[PDB]
């Protein structure tokens, strides 16, 4: 479980927002891109591998789980691509809860950047750090840690 | 010191590569940028933070530390902004070295991919995994965690 990660992707302003969530800790990155393209996928795999030790991905839908060039990036950097079918049904519910919530989030910072990738990653900072005590960036550093052990 | 990171910018293929350094691991972040500008090196900074916790960056050149978008930057996301002075002055080789480094191992992956940025990224994963055995990645986890408690 510390190296399981799952994509998701959601849309705002006609824009794709990709995101990656640390299953265990609720630890995201996300980035802004036209379209979600399998070579969109790939590289934002690639750059999320490079950062912390990716184990296996739950991909977001059946085109990236199919792409080739996703297939190449997972191969690549180590990673098991895996669906992800919620197989546990609360599955689909925390993902849509999440989504909810970064664009809550967004919307509370959106007048203070004029791109909307600033203000997504505003979102980052602020869900990462955000005390629930501990923040998600310092459950999957502990995780992550006691696993090294 | 868990909280300490160092800016540096580097040039190839007329691009510049913007990386951020984790002084006490050797464990990186970079991106593809066409020229650092105060608003690429804020945007950077935002991104790093919201994955990280930084609490001090040591600025590449006298423009960044200079720079009121940066600085804007700096403050949001709570950051202790300085310059990067080597008053060790073993920091300039350090740093000299490890862009020949990238550089190199960016080489060695160059006929992989077409676009710079993918090469760039693909050597993030190379340099942080090299086992030295920890590698940069294990070892800014075990900092941070050991922060952290
Ligand atoms: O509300 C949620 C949520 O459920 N998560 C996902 C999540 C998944 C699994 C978890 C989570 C979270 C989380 O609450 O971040 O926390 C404990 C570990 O298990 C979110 C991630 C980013 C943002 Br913005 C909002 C949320
Ligand atoms: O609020 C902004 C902002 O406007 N940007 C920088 C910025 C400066 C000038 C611009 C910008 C931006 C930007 O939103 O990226 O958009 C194009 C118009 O001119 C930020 C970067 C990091 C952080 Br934290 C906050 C911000
Ligand atoms: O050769 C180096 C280097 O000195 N570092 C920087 C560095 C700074 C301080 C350290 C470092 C490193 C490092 O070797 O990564 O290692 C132990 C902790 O103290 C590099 C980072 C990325 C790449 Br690619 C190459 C290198
Ligand atoms: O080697 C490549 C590659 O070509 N890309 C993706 C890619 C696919 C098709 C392209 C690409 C790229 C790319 O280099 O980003 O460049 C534009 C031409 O068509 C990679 C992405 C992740 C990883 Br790991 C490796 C690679």
């Amino acid at each position: 479980s510390p190296g399981i990660w799952q994509l998701d992707c959601t849309h705002l302003e006609g824009k794709v927002i990709l995101v990656a969530v640390h299953v265990a800790s609720g630890y995201i990155e996300a980035e802004v891109i036209p379209a979600e393209t399998g070579q969109e996928t790939a590289y934002f795999l690639l750059k999320l591998a490079g950062r912390w030790p990716v184990k296996t991905v739950h991909t977001d839908n059946g085109s990236n789980f199919t792409s080739t060039t996703v297939k190449a990036a997972c191969w690549w950097a180590g990673i098991k691509q895996e669906d992800g079918i919620p197989y546990n049904p609360q599955s689909q519910g925390v993902i849509e809860s999440m989504n909810k919530e970064l664009k809550k989030i967004i919307g509370q910072v959106r007048d203070q950047a004029e791109h909307l990738k600033t203000a997504v990653q505003m979102a980052v900072f602020i869900h990462n750090h955000k005390r629930k005590g501990y923040s998600a960036g310092e459950r999957i550093v502990d995780i992550i840690a006691t696993d090294i052990q």
